[PDB]
């Protein structure tokens, strides 16, 4: 027998099982792997959620897994719920009456609904002259899927991911409990739910730290041909101070094999054809196999005396740095479209048919002291000779920013990389290949006992998932399990208890 509650939401034609409603999340940005959910919940308000959820848990023998899709942005369909439930979150804004959006009246915080786009939380915090802290490269992810993971960019060498910026939020547990969580309370849900993957409640809201909005970003890319010389000056630009930081607001890095150079160079959008022909030049002087480049800003406000501040200060910085001289290349954007700048990318790749493409992605934080081996092994090694399709982003991250009581993964050491090889699939010989390359890729970490955190993957094995979280993580993340969600339907697709 059905609740009252959940037949009601049947009744108002929010739980649907048509085949257009389950064939829509079936699918992932990954496009690897499908799985048909049984229904999809289209809730209206947070009380649709808590009727599922509580459903759940007072119906003795609920056969139906839950996972709570954002955007679906997933890449091996951690968003699914096979033959189950999948909750369509964008659901929740519809209305567009109350508001899912508030920036708080002191302008120190802004209040956004789980299924928000961070692209809208960026729209409504500037319209009140204030933005978040701590961003992702794409803003078209949903507040609850990113926080749900960590929320990574080159701003969170200096904030720290974006669940190291999150004063408090409301969660509906799997017991269907509408709970509100802070360091102060309910603190071990609000721990378990951040880097969570989903496991132990959904997020209907959650509060962002804010900072004044900068009007400007001063935008530069710095060209090596040294590995060495470039991952130097990547810590030199992100180490703290003798808790303070340096003067970038944002340090991110890129990887460039000597086959595609050129085209690659071109493809960042933020080279001419001078400054290609420059690079390609240089590569071939130096012999250089690969090529690096170190990619920062300073963000700045409409003031007078701000541009030829900025100026001088990052000449000042530019001077401390061992990039190939007269390799320092500017830009000056409005912030909001330095921040929206990979929505571009996708308009030209979709329309090119190169989005809804497989993207068998490898992501992963890589120990400091390891970092030269996995260049030599990987950039220099197995990736030669192969035509790369896609970014390979490589850049320091500190873990005094990153809150190990929380469920996300990372490395032990004090700076560790984020590295992001991201590889779109052309032909169906290309997937296969793609994936045993990653396969290789791993094996070859294993093998050089190189300590990695992977990051927006789901292992199969149990014996990975332990290994992954560290042993006395993995008991916590149980305990958390066990407390929130006893009967193991929410977020499968993970594969860590289903
Ligand atoms: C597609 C993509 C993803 C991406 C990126 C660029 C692109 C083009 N750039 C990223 C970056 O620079 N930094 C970073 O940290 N991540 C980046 N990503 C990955 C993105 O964070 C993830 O794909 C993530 O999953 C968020 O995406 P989305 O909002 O689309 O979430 P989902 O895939 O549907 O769901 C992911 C898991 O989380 C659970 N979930 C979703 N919403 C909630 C809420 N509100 N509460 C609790 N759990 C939630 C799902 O059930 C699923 O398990
Ligand atoms: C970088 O890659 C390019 C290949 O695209 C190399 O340039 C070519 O090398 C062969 C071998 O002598 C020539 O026959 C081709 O005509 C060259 N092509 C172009 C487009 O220049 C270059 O050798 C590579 N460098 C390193 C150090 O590996
Ligand atoms: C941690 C994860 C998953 C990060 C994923 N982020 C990104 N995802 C996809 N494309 C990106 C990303 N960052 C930059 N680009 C593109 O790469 C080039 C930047 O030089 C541009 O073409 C830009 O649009
Ligand atoms: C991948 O996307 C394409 C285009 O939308 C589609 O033909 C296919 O169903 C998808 N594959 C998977 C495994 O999701
Ligand atoms: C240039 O580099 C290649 C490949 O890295 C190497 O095998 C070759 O001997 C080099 N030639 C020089 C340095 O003259």
């Amino acid at each position: 027998p059905w609740p009252a509650s959940l037949a009601a939401l049947a009744l108002d034609g929010k739980l649907r099982t048509d085949s257009n409603a389950t064939a829509a999340a079936s699918t992932d940005f990954g496009n690897i792997t499908s799985a048909l959910p049984a229904a999809v919940l289209y809730p209206s308000s947070t009380a649709d959620l808590v009727a599922l959820l509580s459903a759940a848990n007072s119906t003795p023998g609920w056969p139906y897994t839950i996972a709570f899709r954002g955007r679906g942005h997933s890449l091996m369909g951690q968003a699914f719920a096979p033959g189950g439930v999948v909750v369509n979150m964008a659901s929740l804004g519809d209305a567009a009456a109350p508001p899912r959006i508030n920036v708080s009246a002191d302008g120190r915080y802004v209040d956004a609904g789980g299924e928000q786009v961070w692209i809208d939380v960026l729209r409504a915090s500037l319209a009140r002259g204030v933005a978040p802290r701590s961003w992702t490269d794409y803003l078209y992810l949903t507040v609850g899927g990113t926080l749900s993971n960590a929320g990574i960019s080159g701003q969170a060498f200096r904030h720290g991911p974006q669940i190291s910026n999150v004063l408090e939020m409301d969660v509906i547990t799997g017991h269907g409990e509408m709970v509100t969580c802070s360091k102060q309370l309910n603190a071990d849900l609000f721990d378990a739910v951040l880097g969570g993957l989903g496991q132990f409640g959904v997020i209907t809201r959650a509060r962002i730290a804010v900072e004044p909005a900068p009007a400007r970003a001063r935008w530069v890319r710095l060209v090596y041909t040294d590995f060495a010389a470039f991952s130097a000056d990547q810590e030199r630009l992100t180490a703290p101070r003798p808790a303070s930081f340096g003067p970038m607001s944002y340090v991110e890095g890129s990887v460039f094999v000597n086959q595609s150079l050129a085209t690659d160079l071109a493809n960042t959008g933020f080279f001419t054809d001078a400054d290609v022909a420059r690079i390609v030049a240089l590569a071939g002087e130096r012999n250089a196999t690969t090529v690096y480049s170190i990619e920062a800003t300073l963000n700045y406000d409409n003031a007078t005396a701000a541009a030829a501040a900025v100026d001088q200060e990052l000449a000042s910085v530019l001077g401390t740095l061992s990039y190939v001289e007269g390799f320092a290349f500017q830009r000056d954007v409005a912030y909001a479209a330095f921040l929206d700048r990979v929505h571009g990318e996708e308009v030209a790749l979709n329309k090119l048919g190169l989005w809804r493409v497989p993207h068998p992605w490898l992501n992963m934080f890589v120990p400091r002291s390891r970092i030269a081996d996995f260049d030599r092994g990987v950039f220099k090694g197995i990736l030669q000779g192969t035509d790369i399709v896609g970014p390979l982003i490589v850049y320091p991250l500190n873990k005094s920013m990153w809150d190990d009581g929380m469920s996300a993964a990372t490395p032990s050491e004090d700076v560790f990389y984020a590295v992001s090889l991201l590889f779109s699939s052309v032909a169906p010989n290309d997937l296969a290949r793609l994936q045993e390359q990653n396969r290789r890729i791993l094996r070859f970490c294993d093998l050089a006992g190189i300590q990695y955190k992977t990051y927006l993957a789901r292992h199969t094995d149990r014996s990975d998932w332990v290994r992954h979280f560290g042993a006395a993580k993995w008991n916590r993340f149980v305990e958390m399990k066990n407390k929130y969600d006893p009967k193991r339907l929410l977020s499968p697709g993970q594969d860590i208890f289903n």
